[PDB]
């Protein structure tokens, strides 16, 4: 019950991508329970980044999913204490893209720190290009493993000129509330969109949104 109808998150971000050192920062707010959100997001170091935003736009919140149809909620149910989650996206042309993250909760506000490191990116390719256009719509699959819950998706980043280029998703999600306090879900969908509201400045700053509703098959 820590977690309200209407909840601020604020996010630190540091890693490097290429060997191009930076860190983000950013604040927002959503609706827990309804699985919107929005972000306001600066780069404050490193800017602007020699990559495409949308390499870190996954990076920046698992608290805000609708879990509908009776799922346990692997995300609410672990405050006060919390979560971690780790994660590696492959590129289809060589860059990788990991992120480590730890979510708590301090005085009523979620907050996220994260850790990325960005390897391989091809140099003539459309992340190191920034000739990339935003993400399609995904859907996640979760179920338990290593004690904490195992996510895989597949997402599919639109292209300048056309044609997409292909990544995988593999995330696990562990709690820091003991086991036998949480109530694991069964296997489950998570479909998801990503969009932004706005961007200014050679993506140096980016309010992106996020809806995001659990599910069965349907």
């Amino acid at each position: 019950e820590l977690i309200s109808e209407n909840m601020h998150m604020k996010l630190y971000m540091e890693g490097t991508v290429n060997g191009h050192h930076f860190k983000c920062t950013s604040e927002g707010e959503g609706k827990p329970y309804e699985g919107t959100q929005t972000a306001k997001i600066k780069v404050v170091e490193g800017g602007p980044l020699p990559f495409a935003f949308d390499i870190l736009a996954t990076s920046f919140s698992k608290t805000f999913i609708n879990h509908t149809q009776g799922i346990p909620d692997f995300f609410k149910q672990s405050f006060p204490e919390g979560f971690t989650w780790e994660r590696i996206t492959t590129y289809e042309d060589g860059g990788v893209l990991t992120a480590t993250q730890d979510t708590s909760l301090q005085n009523g506000c979620l907050i996220y720190n994260v850790k990325i490191n960005g390897v391989n990116f091809p140099s003539n390719g459309p992340v190191m290009q920034k000739k990339t256009l935003g993400w399609e719509a995904s859907t996640e699959m979760l179920y338990p493993a290593d004690s904490g819950l195992r996510g895989h998706s597949q997402m599919a980043l639109k292209l300048v000129g056309g044609g997409y280029l292909h990544c995988s998703l593999k995330t696990t999600y562990r709690s820091k509330k003991p086991a036998k306090n949480l109530k694991m879900p069964g296997f489950y969908f998570v479909d998801r969109k990503l969009e932004r509201i706005k961007e200014a400045d050679k993506e140096t700053y980016v309010e992106q949104h996020e809806m995001a509703v659990a599910r069965y098959c349907d």
